[PDB]
RNA sequence: AACCGUAGGGGAACCUGCGGUU
RNA sequence: AACCGUAGGGGAACCUGCGGUU
């Protein structure tokens, strides 16, 4: 449909080019099961389905574009409709390719829970916002997500995405990132691991003996008095592990 | 210029601490 | 958990100084 529900941040990829590089990171194999986050008019869906998929399932939230199972009429394909900042992928398989041109006010929200479930999907590929993209990378900037996500996954930028490439034309920029999952470090609940970080990320500017006392910064071998923009990913683990109650 | 980087102004996502009624 | 309060963090759209480049 048109009207185009903007609350939802809705805007169609219609470019060839970037639509089929985004299936192709993926790495599609005979026998994988994709997940693809929002849908839509199903432009990427299109191109997914081109490649050898054992069975693809789309997470749609509006529900009068998930009534877009319509042209792509698919044995192979699936559309649950649910939110997928909450669902849990892993009720789909052990291995699932992740993939999906994210909508710019809930962007984050689906990454961290990709993240969440990162037992079930070896690799996701996204589309993001510019300033989510480039704070997800690490090097020029970053985030409590950033490690959040890093941790787990190895990022690797794949593409700027210009405004024009869409239909209604966002304002910012957007970007392809892939993320390949690379065994870092084991760290249990998630859940207290985030809320370690997004203290640490609180008042980046100040120095770090005034969030995790100064002697006890001294054992890591961490300066006390550094920001939290220059800790490596070790650092990161190996203060969690002796300051926040797992 | 746009674009990228950088420095402010601006405040929209999202986040934490404490507290209150439960 | 939930709703409210409160202190901060965070800083998108948009605006500008500066530096490259069409
Ligand atoms: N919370 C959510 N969970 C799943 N999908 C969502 C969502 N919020 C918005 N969406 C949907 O995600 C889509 C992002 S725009 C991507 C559209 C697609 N690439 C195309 O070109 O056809 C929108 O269609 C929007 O309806
Ligand atoms: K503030």
């Amino acid at each position: 449909m048109v009207r185009l529900k903007k609350s939802f941040g809705q805007h169609l990829l219609v470019s060839e080019g970037v639509l089929k590089k985004i299936a192709e990171e993926l790495n599609i194999e005979e026998g994988n099961t994709v997940v693809e986050v929002g849908g839509g008019t199903g432009n990427l869906t299109k191109v997914l389905l081109q490649h050898p998929l054992k069975k693809l399932y789309v997470i749609e939230l509006d529900r009068e574009m998930v009534e877009n199972l319509k042209s792509i009429g698919d044995e192979r394909l699936e559309v649950i409709n649910e939110d997928a900042s909450k669902f849990p992928f892993c009720s789909l398989g052990k291995e699932l390719k992740v993939v999906g041109n994210l909508p710019y006010n809930v962007a984050s929200l689906i990454i961290e829970n990709t993240v969440y479930n990162k037992d079930c999907v070896p690799l996701a590929v996204f589309m993001v916002q510019k300033e989510v993209a480039e704070k997800l990378q690490g090097k020029k900037d970053t985030g409590w997500l950033s490690v959040f996500v890093r941790t787990f996954y190895d990022v690797n930028y794949v593409m700027t995405v210009p405004p024009r490439f869409f239909v209604p034309p966002p304002k910012v920029q957007s970007a392809v990132i892939k993320l390949v999952k690379n065994e870092k470090f084991p760290v249990k609940d998630l859940k207290n691991y985030k809320k370690f970080l997004t203290k640490i990320f609180q008042n980046r500017r100040k120095v770090l003996r005034k969030k995790i006392p100064e002697e006890l910064l001294k054992e890591a071998g961490i300066n006390p008095d550094a920001r939290v923009e220059q800790l490596s990913l070790e650092d990161f683990f190996k203060l969690y592990r002796l300051i926040e109650d797992s």
